[PDB]
């Protein structure tokens, strides 16, 4: 019997993913990062299932005033999520409509009988579960993000969400009101570093690298479940 | 009961009810959020952290490096859930005992597993997942916005983003100088109903006023573990 | 059970874990980063806010351009600090000097939820009944530095109950490996209020050292039983 | 001789350079741009807030890949606006139908440099010793709207001086193609204080319609003669 | 001919207006203002910066349903300051005891525009070939406050070149009729630096009162002559 | 001369002249903004402050309460118009020497009368007004943004709306730690070219590549009075 222990797995893909063995699926849906209304970012843990919703829109939400009238769509407001491997249109344009489907990351909520936690290496290994505890996936310590005005937050590196399984320089999209998504030159993410275990309380080394040799510099992570 | 807490908001007056199966801890006052040198921090509305037993417009302090600290003697905020009653005909501040019919109040409760909240993104309540407990129906309340827009918001697995009574202006702000009031730059942000068939298309932009607005909110349910 | 939280020691010494729970491993006091100028923080009270390796840079960015960069720009990490006190020159400092300063923490694992319980008084508050005291503290909010960018701890949350009350509680690190006090940093404690005296008008008050615990709030730590 | 300033209708009628002064254009009252949600503003004494064609998205911008992009993200243009008023329904306007909303400018060519003095009382500030009156006015101090970004004007500027009072002065305007007033859209003139209260504590002051002009601050453009 | 310009004493005395120009009035110097939580603030050099009357609270604002509000809600204003110390209990001040602090100004009138240039050295930079000193001073560029908003001066401005050099040039002052120090107060200067390399790695430092000035760029005022 | 000053900016490492008529008071490196404490603040480009003398990465310190300055101490940022140099292939910062070919030089000029800039919105060279004299063409540049997205603009009035060669990437970002490189977030923005015979139209989202950028720009001139 399950317990009550709510979590979210991420693709990264367009494919559905599976709950890890031992757990059970309650619904599925697209890989919900943050929105920004009124230039103020709010973002969902990524372990939990406000990270995913059944229905995609470019624009999940509304906003109301003191005078009783509320606006959707209808002002300059963002919403982001994760991002597939595909590739965008040559033009560099952004798009519109059905297809976007491509584009969004998917994901599938799950029911555990314990709490799953993450842990991170802050090295190039994986970290290992702490005693009683099982492996559920590896991934990468994705700690926080930014985009347009540089808003944005991160996630609980206690919580499964930071620990992306995918690693991507551009892990999500930004969507609009007016229908629109694209990648832009300000999406940055943040994670946290590959150490050398040796150079501890000393100035960090400066390192600057491209495509190719990027995971070299990446922390490692473990999600656990309690047995 | 095994140590799962949780809170509710009447959005009135009243003192509100724990769920069948919970047992109250304490109540108190609704505390939503504090800004403080500018920036905003907010509580989870399904904690005990949003249900303060002392309600005042000022409930923090700040020190700086010269160990010197300062109670209510700059500009900060704190914002409350309030409750339906309005406003003076002048629209000007409130201070002191006035305040008292303006302050949403909640109740910290104890069940015996997690509570959860589930989201429809529709005009239809959203059902609780199998082997899970409806402890009650409500409207998706995910951030808020007001002075310098600041603010934060919510996260939808938890019981906060789930009001049982939508307000177009579920919260007042509060400054240490003792006032408060509504604001025209004040906003909460909800997730919006959604056509079933028109998933991957241009969002429809749409303004709707009082007496059609609970039509564009999507649905909530809170739900216990059995 | 499967219920992590974390205890800070704000010194150099590795704190113990409380009666009942067992420790799962220790590191140094994770407060928050700012990159691209942007705060994102850890709950205190939970195992991220514990890092086995301290840095004066635990993270770096990625652009669209798939090129990363460490340390390569201004960006900001915050630790809990000691209360080791800086070289009267009032400059930063760097490299292994830096030891004395970062606080300290232990990841402890318990059989059930451990919360924060405050009083908005200079008085303890009790535990839920049904429920094991932990530890006792401060009630601390939330806290800004450069730009005036930070965040808070969730009042649900064991982080928001700090053991040692400091004025300064954290120090502001450097990509370019340096860390400081800086004016500009500030800490925001829930405040101690009079009792009798609710729908008031805040009366504005103003403190110094050898006075300050007179006016924050209380708080306990507590676990299910 | 040289020194250009300019003068803004608020209403869809072009407006008249003030005696002694020679047109050298006309346009739409361009107040500020939000790019990427920073606040940039034109001083409105000077050509700057003059554009000769109008437009919700007057600006683009470019990235380090060599690619600029139009109208093609969330940004905003900021225009002083008539006593147009907005449709029944609340919702945005887009094309045509802008034109009576937005307000008109003159750039005027002067022999002298033309300043602005400010009363911060009811009664109209005199034009210093050789200077000769341009027109009358109100204060205009400050602005914000989305994202209560925003800008001012500079009070020896003949753009600190808005010959008609309105409580909204400007609309905003988004690069999809449409403009409205919005609830968090501030402006912000300087007060009208009373003569005997200096170093007094300030009488919070809230009016409505009707009284509004009662508590503003008075102005006067004036050029050297 | 009608360049008007401002100079500011930053005491409690009405300034002197320099060789050949002439008074048109005095005030209190007026750095900026906080609305929403945005700074707007004035050229030091113009006569902006110069308001007749001294008030914590010069502004107020309306919105949409043509409602405005005076000193109703947490905003911000300020002013240049004296050398006049601070209440050893470090509360703020209210009322007519705000005297002595706010530093005072004089509007000028001279025959040709007044410039400031800087020597990015601890030597008295020349002014160029045919124009005259006004005044000396150090060079100030920003300044941050609360939120750590803040805006500068232009250093083309007579406004960038303040003749007493101060870590704290300026007072924060509120709605609610209180003004303080504050200590993410901060004041931004041109730095000096030693003439020989140039495009070499600045080499950090840290100063304390008494040296102070050894580090800012100096400045001077001039007028066409 | 009677006492109007401007500056003039090259783009490139050449000290650049001042127009015809007009006489040269100094020259230096093209100075666009500052960041303290996370707050921007600029420079008008068509003012003497747009040009100082002596180039560094932290033109500035800052003082607090306590009466202590730090001068490179902390985080701040310094910007300054770039040339067309391209950076090393690594694309890592750079530092020292390796910095001159990389910053823009200026020369401040005196002239008799007051210069102002003229803007089209088009592809087509504006006209100066009656009586005003050409003094450059160029292409319209109204502001910039860069770390945390802080940045400021341009006076269209000014000069310094006006740059006389057109780039995507303006200026560099330079840190107090002495280091300089361009990155992702560095924005500029230019008033746009638009279609004469639509006006009060929705506008058309545009994309547009290298080599045909300066397609879309607004074009611009500075002129002098006769
Ligand atoms: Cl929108
Ligand atoms: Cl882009
Ligand atoms: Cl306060
Ligand atoms: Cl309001
Ligand atoms: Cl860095
Ligand atoms: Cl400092
Ligand atoms: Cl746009
Ligand atoms: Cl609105
Ligand atoms: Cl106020
Ligand atoms: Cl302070
Ligand atoms: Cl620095
Ligand atoms: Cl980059």
């Amino acid at each position: 019997t399950t317990r009550g222990f709510v979590f979210t797995r991420h693709s990264q893909t367009t494919a559905i993913p599976s709950c890890p063995e031992g757990t059970v699926p309650l619904y599925s849906g697209f890989s919900f990062l943050f929105v920004q209304g009124n230039q103020r970012a709010h973002g969902q843990d990524l372990g939990t299932l406000g990270s995913c919703l059944q229905r995609f829109t470019t624009m999940p939400f509304l906003f109301c005033n003191v005078n009783d009238v509320c606006n959707f769509a209808s002002r300059n407001d963002y919403s982001y999520w994760l991002s597939t491997p595909a590739l965008m249109p040559m033009n560099m344009a952004p798009i519109t409509g059905r297809a976007l489907e491509p584009y969004i990351s998917r994901c599938t909520v799950c029911e555990g009988p314990a709490i799953a936690i993450a842990v991170h290496s802050q090295t190039t290994d994986i970290p290992p579960c702490p005693h009683g505890w099982i492996s559920l996936w590896k991934g990468f310590s994705f700690i926080m993000f930014t985009s347009a005005g540089s808003e944005g937050t991160g996630q609980a590196l206690a919580s499964p969400g930071s620990c992306l399984e995918e690693f991507r320089a551009s892990p999500f999209l930004e969507c609009h009101g007016r229908g629109t998504c694209n990648y832009y030159s300000n999406s940055y993410s943040f994670w946290l570093a590959s150490l050398n275990p040796e150079r501890m309380f000393r100035k960090p080394i400066p390192s600057t690298v491209k495509a190719g040799e990027l995971e070299k510099i990446i922390s490692r992570c473990q999600v656990c479940m309690k047995k």
